């Protein structure tokens, strides 16, 4: 009764709200299902299906050679595996290193805005809201700065290859990262890639080398486009928005604020991988079966009116509090993105540096003249066109 294509790509926020009203748990139909799947659209039942630990994201629960670090990555996995990895990964990520990245970030963001030329529009989309995060990447992990411009073209290949060829640039920064985790194992420093190499339980347990490689591309992966679209989506709902920019302008502190909102609004990842059900699970009043799979949709979620009031207004001092996260933009439970709290700093610094060095920054086009990436469960711009000066 519900098909994944035809204008819901369009317009997910009406389309996905006006399924959420109807029918908050529908059965959608996509081209070679294995089974079932079930639609889940309100926030509550959003937090419900990401909460529960009978859904499983492997249904278990590029040569050969690379195909590991592409398939065992924290997100594919659950219960025990995924439990030990998440332990892991969070003694090298820490909150001393979120904090230290900051003026990191900022340095970073500087040099990039800093470079864009007054007399010319600016594609932010290209020049800045993709190299950015890439490189903060780069500089978290500690790939070495001469090596910076090699990442950002893979980066850049990543998405712009067609699918036939995006291959290489995976399989060549798995061997970049292969080389490099004996050299700074050899030669430890305070980066996040020492961390990893480093990191182990009290008794003992540690990341395999293997390991090491797939976690490494995960971030890369988890993290670049996803900034990216944070970046390109926030500047463009703050640049057609002028009543709420010059209130971010005239309260800076707003900021953290100002991000959750935005992230509610128009936050890049609309719906999380499918999940599975490892049993029966009772779910607002009917039942999902062993084996068949879940669909969250993060954007209706965010739009529930259940939760946020006037939800299709962009409100940034809508949370009165920076420290609570009430979207589900970042997901929920188990998977939460692990990211999260480097992508909000990314996204401060980010505003607050376009907003700071650019009094006249407009957009050069009229809002409905943009172009959207379409792409099942996000949404992205294709270019974001501006007037710098
Ligand atoms: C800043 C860099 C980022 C990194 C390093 C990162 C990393 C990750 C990782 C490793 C996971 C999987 C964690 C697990 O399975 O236990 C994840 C999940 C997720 N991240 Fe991120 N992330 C980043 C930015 C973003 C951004 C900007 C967004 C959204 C706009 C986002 C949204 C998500 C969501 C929704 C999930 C959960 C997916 C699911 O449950 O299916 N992340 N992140
Ligand atoms: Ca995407």
């Amino acid at each position: 009764v519900n098909l994944m294509d035809p204008a819901l790509m369009t317009d997910p926020f009406r389309g996905f709200s006006r399924i959420r009203e109807e029918a908050p748990i529908a059965r959608a139909c996509f081209p070679g299902q294995d089974t079932p799947i079930w639609l889940v659209t309100r926030y509550d039942d959003v937090k419900t299906v990401l909460g529960e630990h009978r859904f499983v994201n492997n249904p278990a629960s590029i040569p050969d050679d690379y195909v590991v670090y592409l398939t065992d990555g924290i997100l594919d996995l659950d219960g025990d595996d995924h439990l030990r990895l998440r332990r892991l990964v969070s003694r090298a990520f820490t909150a001393r290193r979120v904090m230290e990245m900051r003026p990191r970030v900022e340095e970073i963001s500087g040099r990039l805005l800093d470079a864009l030329p007054g007399d010319r529009v600016v594609d932010l989309v290209e020049e800045y809201a993709y190299p950015l995060p890439i490189t903060v990447i780069c500089e978290l992990v500690g790939i070495p700065e001469s090596d910076r411009p090699l990442w950002r073209e893979w980066g850049a290949k990543m998405v712009s290859l067609s699918p036939g060829a995006m291959a290489e640039p995976v399989i060549s920064m798995v061997d970049y990262i292969h080389d490099l985790i004996p050299r700074r194992r050899a030669a430890p420093a305070d980066d996040l890639l020492t961390g990893l190499i480093k990191a182990h339980d009290d008794d003992g347990d540690r990341f395999t080398d293997t390991e090491l490689i797939t976690m490494v591309l995960t971030l890369v992966l988890a993290g670049h486009e996803t900034t990216a679209h944070l970046i390109g989506n926030g500047t463009a709902a703050l640049l057609t928005h002028p009543g709420q920019l010059a209130m971010l302008r005239a309260r800076p502190e707003l900021m953290p604020r100002a991000v959750h909102e935005l992230m509610r609004w128009c936050g890049p990842v609309q719906g999380t991988r499918v999940r599975y059900a490892a049993e029966d699970v009772e779910l607002g009043g009917m039942t999902v079966k062993r084996g068949e799979a879940v669909m969250a949709v993060l954007v209706s979620a965010n739009y529930d009116p259940r939760r946020f009031e006037r939800p299709d207004r962009l409100d940034l001092t809508r949370e009165e509090d920076g420290r609570r996260e009430v979207h589900v933009g970042f997901g929920h439970g188990l998977h939460y993105c692990l990211g999260a709290a480097l992508a909000r700093q990314e996204g401060e610094v980010a505003f607050a540096g376009l907003l700071s060095r650019f009094p006249k920054l407009r957009l050069a086009v009229a809002p409905e003249e943009l172009e959207r990436q379409l792409m099942p469960a996000s949404w992205r711009l294709a270019s974001l066109p501006v007037l710098l000066r």
